[PDB]
RNA sequence: GGGGGUGAAACGGUCUCGACGGGGGUCGCCGAGGGCGUGGCUGCGCGCCGAGGUGCGGGUGGCCUCGUAAAAACCCGCAACGGCAUAACUGCCAACACCAACUACGCUCUCGCGGCUUAAUGACCGCGACCUCGCCCGGUAGCCCUGCCGGGGGCUCACCGGAAGCGGGGACACAAACCCGGCUAGCCCGGGGCCACGCCCUCUAACCCCGGGCGAAGCUUGAAGGGGGCUCGCUCCUGGCCGCCCGUCCGCGGGCCAAGCCAGGAGGACACGCGAAACGCGGACUACGCGCGUAGAGGCCCGCCGUAGGGACCUUCGGACGGGGGUUCGACUCCCCCCACCUCCACCA
């Protein structure tokens, strides 16, 4: 359907800031989300840079056969002015509250997007003894 | 085996709200103290020799060229530089140290009886020692209080000793081998007077200090002065020397002074100064030597905004429907047409 999710932050983590991106991708990717795939893997970014490069995320391809498709999960420009994407950046590297694709999406012309946040949800902090169980049970099943 | 469903949530209005990459602006980064001279001064300039570099330069012999000409080298560096990146640690496998129960501890440092400190048990303390040390009194040797008034402070186990008082043991680590407290160093022999409006003989000082004597030998008082003994002119300052010629070199000329002498005067010292004159009109600046013309890395102005060049950035404009060509804003669709993988079709050798 060409508006549904990624929740890897909604059961799992969740936000502390929401942005939104539309991303250029190479046509061989629409039919397959427009239809109905979804993804989940661990996106990361990596962002001394004038844009914000995220790392890592399925469209999925379209499909019969093999098809005429290049991995997804590449590199992609992110739309969105420099100083206002710099607030997306603005806690990117903070090493937990961390980059996460919310919802990929096409908006109302077919053009692909992807609603983005920085988020946790596992633990206070990490790499503490503590709160290590909320994250085995509570942070894989509620938010 | 081929033809075609189809790789899009819109017949076209398909201008991802907002990326990039060319603009519109910039103009700071950006081969640069934002400049450069195709130009000028001082009676027409300027020297008496000297410049240059390999890719980018530190260094280095004046290599060498060689004056109508300021024209062609090198050892070594730059080469060297050990650059990773999120949101879920609790798993695999590992450990920690002194004493008097007893042999010195209260026992220094060779012996002998009691005490009783864990049984320190004849070494401590109350005491029995040859031989040495100490107190306390006496002597050769040591005495640099060398005055009197109260007391000649007064003697050292050094060299010898317990006698007039006495004690430990092989070390009880000394103070006197020079001392306290009062009168001007008294009592008294004796040296001597200098420096600050120059000093003292006279003076604020019985003239005096006090180095010093009797157990053994020689420098001052002064805060102020008329005259004298000392090194003096009381003490200093009035005119000849000297310092200087004004863009680089000088034609034509030549006086005075900050200040000591030789030598006269003036106030109370050497506490701080009484008016004749050092430059001025010009003679050149290779146009009077070797030379020529912008000499060849002096000193300041005058004239061209030196280009906005040399660069790279924002927003903003141009966008990814499998690719690939039409094209009224895109266009597997409206149309030509390439590949996946399926769906429809005329066949046995």
């Amino acid at each position: 359907a060409p508006v549904l999710e990624n929740r890897r932050a909604r059961h799992d983590y969740e936000i502390l800031e929401t942005y939104e991106a539309g991303i250029a991708l190479k046509g061989t990717e629409v039919k397959s989300l427009r239809a109905g795939k979804v993804d989940f893997t661990g996106s990361f970014a990596r962002f001394e840079d004038g844009e914000l490069y995220l790392e890592n995320l399925y469209i999925a391809p379209y499909e019969k056969g093999s098809y005429a498709n290049v991995d997804p999960r590449r590199k992609r420009k992110l739309l969105l002015h420099k100083h206002e994407l710099r607030r997306l950046l603005g806690k990117v590297e903070q090493k937990g509250l961390t980059l996460v694709p919310l919802k990929i999406y096409f908006n109302e012309r077919g053009y692909a997007k992807v609603l983005l946040g920085l988020a946790r949800g596992k633990k206070a902090y990490e790499k503490r003894r503590e709160d290590k169980k909320e994250a085995v049970r509570r942070a894989l099943e509620e938010l």
